[PDB]
């Protein structure tokens, strides 16, 4: 689809068959989501951002469906503000920006 | 144009006789710019991202260049590490996502 910017960038994503509205978000580099339990290994992490710098953990190769587009990658999983996808999902779904 | 995301979006803006580099920011509902000395009447803010929240000094009615289209709208300033485009300037340059 084409998503204008007048309203945030909202869109429903699938994650292990749960349905959570995430953030079309270009100004971050990786996806990150609010706490959640997901499978498999993790591996800490410390990420920056606006306010400073927050722990977060690490899941490799996990799928999500981004408004029925299928991505399989990094899902960094910690006190985020609001779940964000990142342009490491943003480029596997194809987004662009355009004007 | 169009803006793939591969890499960061970085585009120059111009606001009076600076020339900076600014993210396209699909994720950020306003626009948060590096601290500079405006001119003009302005009130405090705070605005929060991942690590918390930082002050910022809001002015309204700024012009702003944005890769040669034409903005004007409210620019938070503050102890941002990158300059960021907003969706509040990014409709006003026709900017939409596409997948
Ligand atoms: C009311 O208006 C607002 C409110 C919040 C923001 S936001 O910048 O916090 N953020 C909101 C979002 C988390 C819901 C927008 C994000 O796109 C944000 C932009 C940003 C990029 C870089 C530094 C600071 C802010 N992005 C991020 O929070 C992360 C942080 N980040 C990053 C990467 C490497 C280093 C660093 C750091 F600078 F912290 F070292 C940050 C990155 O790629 O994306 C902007 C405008």
């Amino acid at each position: 689809p084409q998503i204008t910017l007048w309203k945030r960038p909202l869109v429903t994503i699938r994650i292990g068959g749960q349905l959570k509205e995430a953030l079309l978000d270009t100004g971050a580099d990786d996806t990150v989501l609010e706490e959640m339990n997901l499978p498999g290994k993790w591996k800490p992490k410390m990420i920056g951002g606006i306010g400073g710098f927050i722990k977060v953990r690490q899941y490799d190769q996990i799928p999500i469906e981004i408004c029925g587009h299928k991505a399989i990658g990094t899902v960094l999983v910690g006190p985020t503000p609001v779940n964000i996808i990142g342009r490491n999902l943003l480029t596997q779904i194809g987004c662009t920006l355009n004007f």
